[PDB]
């Protein structure tokens, strides 16, 4: 059950998404999963980032669900649940601003 995750969020906004990202004391990768507020059925993976050009950010990147089971952020790399693939990218960062590291805290 994703709902039983603490990394996720279900029904929250992106603006909040992004008030609860941008903590200074949020290293790179913190992130949460949360409903998407634009696609029915897709959710959010929403990660903090820094560098010193945009200094703390956030990204959003949507996670797809198929009737086929998978789910995915790029159709060419699926998984078989959201948890899957929420460890692939704790240990892969690929596409993304960085590796997913910890829960984003409330
Ligand atoms: C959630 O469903 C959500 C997410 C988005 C996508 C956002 N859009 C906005 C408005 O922020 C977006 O454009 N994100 C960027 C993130 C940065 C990278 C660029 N990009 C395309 C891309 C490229 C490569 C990969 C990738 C990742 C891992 C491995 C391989 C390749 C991912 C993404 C983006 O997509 C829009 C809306 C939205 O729902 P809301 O509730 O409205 O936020």
């Amino acid at each position: 059950s994703i709902q039983a995750e603490e990394w996720y969020f279900g029904k929250i906004t992106r603006r909040e998404s992004e008030r609860l990202l941008l903590n200074a004391e949020n290293p790179r990768g913190t992130f949460l999963v949360r409903e998407s507020e634009t696609t029915k059925g897709a959710y959010c993976l929403s990660v903090s980032d820094f560098d010193n050009a945009k200094g703390l950010n956030v990204k959003h990147y949507k996670i797809r669900k198929l009737d086929s089971g998978g789910f995915y952020i790029t159709s060419r790399t699926q998984f078989n649940s959201l948890q899957q693939l929420v460890a692939y990218y704790s240990k892969h960062a690929d596409g993304l601003c960085h590796r997913l590291t910890t829960v984003c805290p409330t």
